[PDB]
């Protein structure tokens, strides 16, 4: 019985497009911090290490920001399935 | 601390901020495929164009990841590298 398929409504909808909103806040909490930590390089080694570093975490925030309104689409797309299903 | 001026950062400071970008590149991984998990337990509910339109959408969101994930572990592994370089000229002398 534990092993049951849970049937698709609305409140499964929204509970799993809740799920990938908030995945795109912890996703942007992180690069928020990682930022933090290639800035507070800037000064304490050599130019050309602290150029290295901060190249690859742009390319780094590049793809976060493709990844992020990935996720938010997905949620997007699951409310409206959602609201189709309550109307 | 370093004997060079220019080296304002011990090893133990670059191996804490790599750990970091590890914890990070782990968190990335575990996110994904718990939302893989999400998609996987909806998508036989899912017919023709909708099944594919959140396969699809999923697949965008896992290349992202394998984009994000490896510059984060290369970026830690580097770190740590350069610890270990730094480290023959600190507090050496």
């Amino acid at each position: 019985n534990a092993m049951a398929e849970i049937k698709i409504t609305p409140e499964e909808l929204e509970r799993i497009a809740g799920n990938f909103k908030n995945a795109a806040g912890e996703a942007q909490s992180q690069i928020n911090r990682l930022e933090g930590d290639i800035n507070s390089l800037e000064g304490q080694w050599a130019g050309a290490t602290q150029a290295k570093f901060r190249g690859e975490f742009i390319q780094s925030k590049q793809a976060m920001q493709q990844y992020i309104p990935i996720l938010e689409g997905i949620s997007t797309d699951l409310k409206r399935i959602a609201d189709k299903f309550r109307n």
